[PDB]
C-alpha cells in the first residue's frame, strides 16, 4: 500500500494504483454515479498530454529524460492499456479538474514505470508541474472532449450512412405496392409502400447533413487558452507547436480557435451538435412508430408489414413477434432528448470565464452520441434489412377504400363526392356502386378514374 | 394628452388612459409578445389592493376618504371594469413591478374619478404611497397570483369531475363490449372495451387528487412581506387584518404563510402545480392517441369505435371525418409541458431573497390550468360523451384471434392446445371451430368459456 | 345576419362577418387559447391562395372572372386589411384545416364583395372548389409557414445582426479595462472587460450564422402535394406555375422539393430551426446572467458596470435600479427552449402521411421567432448600448487579487506558490510582501512578474 | 460451451452462465448503453420470483422440490449473489421482457445447481413454466421496480431528514448574522444570514412530504393481472398469498392494486414521483447557486460565508478552493429534470394495455432517485455542516448600505430621510454617522434601531 499527501491531508493509496491523491478525494467527493469517463474520452485525454509534453520538449521548457517516459505512457492509454485507473465519476464537481488530475497521476506515475522508478516518486515525475504543464484543467479537458465528440461523430455517420443505404433499398424493393396512404389515422388517399420509405431516406439523408455540419465549430480547440483565455503560462510557440501536433496525433483538422478567451468560456459547440442530434432522434422516433403501426397485427391490425423476429416478445402469448428493435429505437430517443435538456441546461448555468458544468454535460453528450451509433447499428441490421411486405393485406387496403373518390374529384366536384363518400362509408358499399346509383361518371370513366396507380403525380 | 414624470423624466400619456407613467415604460420597454396579462390576475391583483385598503383604514393609517375610493375602483375592476386599461406584457423585466405598478395606476386614477378629481391629480390617490401602502411587488403581486391560481384550478376540477363523469358512464356503456387486448399493438388476449375505459376513469380520478392537493401550499400567502419577507415596516395588526379580509373577498381559506422570508423567496408552490398538471396531460394525451387508434377508420383500421363528427376533417378527401378533439387534446399536453420547462427553468433561476422570473412563470402556469380547462371542457361534450362502439368489428377480432387460445388452456392442455393453436394460425380458422372439429369441447362448453365475461376476469374461465 | 349550413347543421353567421361556417365550427371545436394566428401567417396564406388562383387561371381551369376578384381579395390581406376576421385559435384540431378554411371563407366572401355581389354567394365563389383549387390543407397551409417563418428569421437576423455590432463596439469600447476573471465564482486571474464582450460577440456571431443557415431547408415547399404527397388532383403544369408565382409573391427563392410525399409528411425544417434559436438563446441567457452579475450592487456586490435606468426598479426602496432589459431576455429565453420541447413533442407525434399537430408546433415555433426579434431589438437599444463601466472598481479588484500569483508560477513552480496563496488569503496581506517574506523573488523581478497585462498573451 | 435453444434456433453459452439463450439475445439485441441494470432492481425481482414461487406452492400447483430450490436461489440474489449474471441493458426493446428472463433463467440455473443437478437441465427447473409461473413480464417486472423504487425513496428520504436537520443547525447558528438582503442582485433591506437558511430549511421539508407522498400509489401492485390486467389464468388465491408474502418479503405494506387493467396499461405512478424529484432539484439547485454566489471569493466577490475546501479547485492558479460539492448538485439537478423528460416521454409513448417503453423509464427513474440520495449525502457531510460565516464581512456591507434608510424612516419622516439617503450614496457615509451629524437620533437610540433583530421582524424597528 503506498501513501501520499495534499493540503487536506494524507492518504492511503493501494500500491497497485497508478492514480494519485487527487482522484482519490474526487472519488470520496463525487459518488454520484460510479460510471466511468468515456472510453473515447481517456484516448483523447492521453493523446493531448502527449502533445502537450511533445511541444515542451519541442520548447526546451520540459528535458527529454521525463517527457519521452510520458509520451511512452500516453502511447499506451491511447492503445487502450490504463483505463481502469480512470476511476472518477462523470458527474462530479469542479469543472472536470478532478479528471484532469486522473489523467495527470496515472500518466506520472505509469512514465514512472517506465523510467524503472517506482509509483509516487513524483518528485522524478510530477502531475502539475510535468505532465500538466502550460496547461489548465480548462483547455485539455474540453480539447480532449473535442477529438472524443469528433471521432465518436464520425461513428455515427458512418453508421447512418449505413442506416440510409439500409433504407433506400427497401425504397427500391417497395416502390411497386399500393396501400392506404392514411391522414389522421383516417384512410386517405392512395401511395406506394416505397414513396414511404423514399421518405424515411431523405429525412436521413438531412440528418446526416446536419450531424456532419455540427462538427465544424468543434475543430476549434482552446489549447494554451490556460486558466481564463488570456493564455498566461503559455508560450506562443507551444501554442504553436502543441496544436500541429494535436493535430499529427489525432488525424484531425484541428485549429486554435481565433479567440482563446471565447472558446474557453462558451459551450455552444456542444449545445449546437446536442441539437442536431436530438432533431435526428425526432425524425427516427416518428419512423419507429410508422414500423411499428404498420406491423401492428398479426391479424386484429395493419399488418402491412413484418419485421425480423428477434426473441420471444412475451412470457405467456404464444408465438408472439415484437417489434422489439425499433422499440429500442423509440427509447434511445426519449434518452437523447432528455440529454438535451441537462446539456442545454448546463450549458446555460455558465458564469463569466468558464463554465463549471462541462461534466454532466459531456457526459450526456458522449451518452448520446454513442447509444445512437448502437442503437443505429442493431436496427439496420437486425430488423430494417429484413423488413417484408404483405402486399396483398395492403392492396386489399386499397380495393376496399372510399378514398379512391379523391380521384373522382375534379369531374364530379367535392360537394356530389362528399355525399356519395358520406354515404359508402356508413353503408359500407363500394364508390363504384354509388356512383352508378347517383349514374355520376360511366363505369368506363370509373375504370380509368378509380383507377390506384394515381400516386404518380 | 396628460403629462407625467418621475426619477428618470417625463412622458405624454394619453388623457383617456387611468395607466401612468411607470406602466408607459413597460409597454415600451417590454413590447414583447404584445398579449395581456390573465384577465384572472387582473381580478385578484384588485382583489388584493382592496384588502390592502380596508386594512389600512382599519389600522387608522389611510385616510377613509381616500381607501373607500380606491375600494370603489378595486370593486370594479374586479366586477370586470377596467382591464382595457391593463396593458402590460405577461413577459417583462423588473420582477413583476411592471404589473404591480399597472393596478396601483389604474386603480388610483379611477379613484380619483370617483372622488370627482381628474385622473392625474395624484397629490390626492397616490399609486406608490396609498394604493400600494403597507406592500411590495414582492407580497402583493404572488398574494394575487396565489389566488388566480387557485380560482382556476378550481374551475379545473369542476371540469375534470366532469370528465370523469363522462368516461365512467363509457366504463358502463361499454362493460359487456369484447375485443382484442394489444400489447405491443399486437393481439393478445381479450379484454372489454369497458375495463379499459374504466383504466381512463381512474387514472383521471387520480389525476384529480394531485391537484386538489397542489392547492394547499397555495393557502399560505405572503402579504406583509414586503421587499425580502423580514416584514419591515408593516404592522402586525395589518398582515392580521388584509389576511382576513382577502379570506373573505376572495372566498379562499387563505392563511399568513409562517415564515415570511421563505415565503417571498422560494417559487415551489408553483413548480409543484406545474408538475401535477404535466402528469396529468401524459395521461391524457395518451388517453387522446388510443382514442385515435381505436377510431383508425373508416376500413383501412382498427375501427374500434368512433367519435363524435366536429368538422369536415378534410378540404381535399371527401368523407373524410378526423378525430379532431383528441388532437387538440395532445397538442396541448404538448403545450403544458413545454410550459413546465420553461416554469422549472424560472423557477431554478431564482437568487437569493427574491426570484425575478415570476412573470413568464406565470404567464405559462396560467396559461397551462386554462387551455387544460377549455380543452377537457369541449373533449368531454364534443368527443367523449358521444362516443360509439363497433361491438360486431370489435366481436369479429376476438372470434378470428390466436391470443383467445389462452382461454381454453386449462381444459385442453398445453400440449393438445398447441397443435390446434399452430393449426388455427396457418389455416386461419376460429378456435372455437377447431375445438369442435377436433371436439375436445361441447358447444355449450364454448359459450361459457369463450363468454366475454370470463375470459376478461381473474380465474380461469370454467 | 346571415345564415350558412354544412353536413354538421345550419349556423348563425354575423352579417358583418366574412368568415363562413367551417370557420364558426372551429371557433367552437376549439375554444382553447382565444389567441389569434399569426399575422405574417395570415399574410402568407393570402399569398399562397393568390398564386394558386394565378396557377388555375394561367391552365385555364378557374374562370378569369372569379380568379381576379380572388386575386385581388387576396392583395388587400396581404396589405393587412382583413386580418381581424381570422379567428380560429392557433391551438386546434384538424391538423391546420381550420386555418385554410378559414382563409378560403375571408378570401371568398370578400371575392363577391368585389364582384359587386353579397356574402355568402358562396354560389359565385366557392371556398373548396374555388379558392381552394389545386390544394389541401396539407401543401397550402405548410407553405404559407414555410414563407411566414422565413419573413420572420429574415427580421432575426436584421436586429441580431444589429444587436452584434453593439457588442462589438462595447469590446473595443472595454478593450483598456482591466479586471479581475472569475472562475467558479472564485477569484482567478486578469482579464479586459472588451475580452469578456469580445467574447458575447463571437458567440453571438455564431447563432446568426446557425439561424441563417435553418432556413435552407424552408425554401424547398410542398406545394402540390394535395393530399398525401402523390400530387392527386394537381396539374403538372399548375404546379410548375404556382411555384414560380409563389416565388415572385413572396420574393424568396423557394423551390418546389424534390419529394412531395416526403415535405409533406416529414416536420424537420421546423424541429431544425428551433433548435438553432434554442442555442441561441442558451448564450444569449448566460450573458445575460453575466451582466446581471457584474452590474450586482451597487455596494454589496462587484459592481463592475452599470446598465441604463429603464424604470423604477423597486416599489419600496428608493433609487432602486433593476437589470430589467437583461432579466426579459432571461425569461424569453426560458420561453423558447419551453417552446422547443412543445414543438419536438408535436414533430414526433407525426404518423404515416401526415403530421397533424402542426398548429400548436406552428405557434410556438412562431412565437419564439418573433419574441427574440423583440426581446433583442430592445435589449440592443436600451440596455446594451448604454451599458457602461467602473473601472476604478474593477482595477481595485486587480490590485488585492491573490490570483496575480498565477503570473509567477513558472520561475517559483506551483508549489511555493500554492502556499503562498493560501497564506495570503488566510491572513489577507498582498502577494508582493508575501513573496518578499519567503524571499522567493526579489522586487525588481515581482515589479515585472506580477504586472497585471498579462492578458494580452 | 453449452447450447440451448427456442422457437428461434440455437445459440452457444458459456457453460458458466447461469444465464440463458433468451438473455443472450437480448445482450446481442440491445447492445445499447452496457450499463446493468440496476442493483436494487435485481433485488427486487428476486423478492418477486420468491414470493410467486411461494404462492405456487402454497396453492399446490408448483411442486415443493423445485419451489424450494428457486426460493433459495432467490434469498441468495437477494442477499446478494449472482448480481454478475444479470448482463441485459436498461435500455432494451420488448417491454422489460428481456430482464423477466434474466432473472427467469439465472434463478432456475441456480435452482439446479441446489438440487444438485447441472445448469441447463431445464427439463427439470424451467424459466418460463416453473420460475415464471402465474406471472407474466407485465406484473413481475412492473412490481419489482415498485419494491424497488419504493427501497430507493426511503434511503431518500432519509439522507434528506438528516440534509434538512443540517441546514436547521445552520438556520440557529446563523440566526443572529445580519447581512444585505439581495433583489436582483440589487442591494436592499437588511436579513439575517439565518433567516436565509430557515428558507432553505422549509422548502427541504416540503420536498420531503411531497417525495413521501409520491410512494403512495407505488404500494398498489399488479401482480395477478398477467399479460393485459384480466388476470387470466392466475387464480385469486395465488393472488391474495403472493401478495401477502410480497408484504412480509419487502417490509412493504403493499396491497393489491383494485382494478389490474389500470395498474397494468398506466404509468403515472412513475411519472408523479419523477415530477416530485425534479421540484426538489430546482429547489436544491437554487439553494446550490445561492451558497456558490455568497461564497464567491476570496477576494473579488460577495465572500459572505465560505464552504468545506474539499480538493484543489484549480490546476493552474495558486489557492484556488471551488465550491464544488455545490456544483455537484447543479449538475444532479440538470440530470434528473433531463429524466423527468425522458420518463414523461416514456410514459406518454403507451399504447392501449401496455407501456413497452417503461425500460428507459425505470432506468432513468431509479437513476434519478439513487444519484440524489448520494448528492445529498455527501453535500450534507462535506459542505452544509461545514459552512461557516463571514460575519464582519456581512456587517460592513449593512454599515455602508443605503437600503437600511428604509429602517429609520419611521424616526425621521420621509422627508428628512430622502435627503440623507441622497447624501449617503453621494457621500458613501454610514447612514448611522449622518444621523448623528444631522443629530436626528440618539447614539442609544441607533443601536436599537440599527440591531440585527429590529431591521429584519414586522414592526418599525423601534
Amino acid at each position: 500500500y503506498r501513501i501520499e499527501k495534499d493540503f487536506l491531508g494524507e492518504k492511503k493509496i493501494p500500491a497497485d494504483a497508478y492514480y494519485g491523491i487527487q482522484t482519490l478525494r474526487a472519488t470520496e467527493n463525487f459518488p454520484i454515479t460510479g460510471y466511468r469517463i468515456h472510453e473515447e474520452l481517456i484516448r483523447a485525454l492521453a493523446m493531448v498530454k502527449k502533445a502537450a509534453a511533445l511541444a515542451n520538449m519541442e520548447t526546451k521548457r520540459l528535458p527529454a529524460h521525463i517527457g519521452e517516459a510520458i509520451v511512452a505512457a500516453c502511447d499506451e492509454i491511447i492503445a487502450g492499456q490504463w483505463h481502469d485507473q480512470f476511476i472518477v465519476d462523470p458527474i462530479q464537481g469542479g469543472a472536470g479538474t478532478s479528471i484532469n488530475m486522473n489523467a495527470n497521476e496515472v500518466i506520472a506515475n505509469r512514465a514512472l514505470e517506465i523510467m524503472g522508478k517506482k509509483k509516487g516518486d513524483y518528485f522524478h515525475v510530477r502531475p502539475n508541474s510535468d505532465v500538466n504543464m502550460s496547461q489548465s484543467t480548462n483547455d485539455a479537458f474540453p480539447t480532449a472532449v473535442h477529438i472524443a465528440v469528433l471521432t465518436l461523430l464520425d461513428h455515427l455517420l458512418e453508421t447512418m450512412e449505413r442506416m440510409r443505404d439500409a433504407f433506400a433499398e427497401k425504397a427500391k424493393a417497395f416502390d411497386p405496392y399500393i396501400k392506404m396512404g392514411r391522414i389522421h389515422l383516417q384512410d386517405a388517399v392512395p401511395i406506394r409502400l416505397g414513396q414511404e420509405f423514399e421518405a424515411y431516406t431523405r429525412v436521413i439523408e438531412r440528418d446526416i447533413q446536419r450531424i456532419k455540419q455540427s462538427r465544424g465549430h468543434l475543430y476549434e480547440i482552446n489549447m494554451g487558452a490556460t486558466a481564463v483565455g488570456t493564455g498566461l503560462n503559455a508560450d506562443p510557440r507551444y501554442i504553436e507547436s502543441v496544436v500541429k501536433h494535436l493535430r499529427e496525433i489525432s488525424g484531425y483538422p484541428l485549429v486554435g480557435a481565433e479567440n482563446l478567451v471565447d472558446a474557453t468560456q462558451n459551450t455552444d459547440a456542444y449545445t449546437e451538435v446536442s441539437a442536431a442530434l436530438k432533431v435526428c432522434m425526432m425524425n427516427m422516433s416518428k419512423i419507429a412508430n410508422d414500423l411499428r403501426l404498420m406491423a401492428s397485427g398479426p391479424r386484429a391490425g395493419l399488418g402491412e408489414i413484418t419485421l425480423p423476429a428477434r426473441q420471444p416478445g412475451s412470457s405467456i402469448i404464444p408465438g408472439m413477434v415484437c417489434p422489439v428493435m425499433a422499440e429500442v429505437i423509440n427509447q434511445i430517443a426519449f434518452q437523447v432528448i432528455g440529454n438535451d435538456h441537462t446539456i442545454c441546461l448546463a450549458s446555460e448555468a455558465g458564469q463569466l470565464e468558464l463554465n463549471v458544468m462541462e461534466p454532466v454535460l459531456v457526459f450526456n453528450l458522449l451518452q448520446s452520441i454513442s447509444i445512437m451509433n448502437n442503437g443505429f447499428r442493431v436496427f439496420t441490421e437486425y430488423c430494417v434489412k429484413g423488413i417484408e411486405a404483405n402486399e396483398e393485406k395492403m392492396k386489399e387496403y386499397v380495393e376496399k377504400s372510399v378514398g379512391v373518390i379523391t380521384a373522382v374529384n375534379p369531374h364530379i366536384g367535392y360537394e356530389v363526392a362528399s355525399r356519395i363518400a358520406r354515404e359508402a362509408t356508413l353503408t359500407g358499399q363500394s364508390v363504384r356502386d354509388l356512383c352508378r346509383k347517383y349514374d355520376v361518371l360511366s363505369d368506363e370513366e370509373l375504370d380509368l378514374i378509380l383507377d390506384p396507380y394515381e400516386m404518380t403525380h
